[PDB]
């Protein structure tokens, strides 16, 4: 319901991700990662809300799914391909609120025990 923003290009790209939530609806095709994943931000793009997505090949007759690390939804070892997805979400989650830049990296000394 909320929540599209409209920056996620970076160099690159390698392939894209097309998929679709309803099975009568098409595969809406997205612009992906240069590794091979997605930024949570396209997955928002077209599903809003969505925390997770399945995987649902007709052909593959599997159980597959999307894997979904910080927010950057993984390809499996095949690829997104051009099949159906299913999501995964109660409704909404958020759970952000905060956007600064700053910089706190700093050396750690050796830490051994037993």
């Amino acid at each position: 319901m909320a929540g599209s923003h409209h920056h996620h290009h970076h160099g690159s790209m390698s392939e894209y991700i097309r998929v679709t939530e309803d099975e009568n609806d098409e595969p809406i095709e997205i612009p992906s990662e240069d590794d091979g994943t997605v930024l949570l931000s396209t997955v928002t793009a077209q599903f809003p809300g969505a925390c997770g997505l399945r995987y649902r090949n007709p052909v593959s007759q599997c159980m597959r799914g999307v894997r979904l690390v910080e927010g950057i939804l993984h390809a499996p070892d095949a690829g997104w391909g051009n099949l159906v997805y299913v999501v995964n979400y109660p409704k909404d989650n958020k759970r952000k609120m905060d956007e600064t830049d700053a910089s706190s990296a700093v050396k750690v000394k050796r830490a051994v025990q037993k």
